[PDB]
């Protein structure tokens, strides 16, 4: 876990809520994510400001987090359309900005294991609670990531080089 801690050193953390499992599975396979423009702008700002920006994913109604990943780029808009399963009210143009991500952990964590972690940037509510795009304060974000089971399929050596 030493390289993982190095990656998380001085990182920023954002909670990502997905309305469906399909888009998270697509993101795990293709190494990309898209979000609404309001969160798009926040992530682009954070990417320039921090050694690592970490997205922590939770599919709505799953009672779990599905893993976490590190931004490797700002968003980009002209490309082969990612076949997101679009939520009601969410257009393809809204999700047009595509971030490239490197997965750090593709394993699940149930909300029952994070009940002791609260987020100061969301009124000290349990970290599972938050809107899509909610920033998670450093210490709580770091501890949440360290709770996930190790993903032995990942080699963080390549991630460290991009820092
Ligand atoms: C690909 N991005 C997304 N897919 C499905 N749902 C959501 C939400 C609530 N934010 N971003 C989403």
């Amino acid at each position: 876990t030493s390289k993982l801690k190095y990656v998380l050193q001085d990182a920023r953390f954002f909670l990502i809520k997905s309305n469906n499992h399909e888009n998270v599975s697509l993101a795990k396979a293709k190494g990309v994510w898209s979000t609404l423009p309001v969160n798009e702008k926040k992530l682009n700002l954070a990417f320039r400001s921090a050694r690592s920006v970490i997205l922590i994913f939770s599919v709505r109604e799953s009672g779990k987090f599905q893993g976490f990943a590190r931004l490797s780029s700002e968003s980009h808009h002209g490309g082969s359309p990612i076949h997101w399963v679009l939520p009601a009210g969410m257009s393809a143009k809204m999700l047009g900005g595509v971030f490239k991500i490197d997965w750090i952990c593709r394993r699940e964590l149930p909300f029952t294991k994070s009940a002791h972690l609260t987020n100061p940037w969301n009124e000290h509510k349990p970290v599972k609670i938050g809107r899509d795009g909610q920033e998670i304060e450093l210490e709580c974000g770091t501890q949440l990531c360290l709770l996930f089971p190790p993903d032995e399929s990942i080699d963080l050596y390549q991630v460290i080089h991009k820092m």
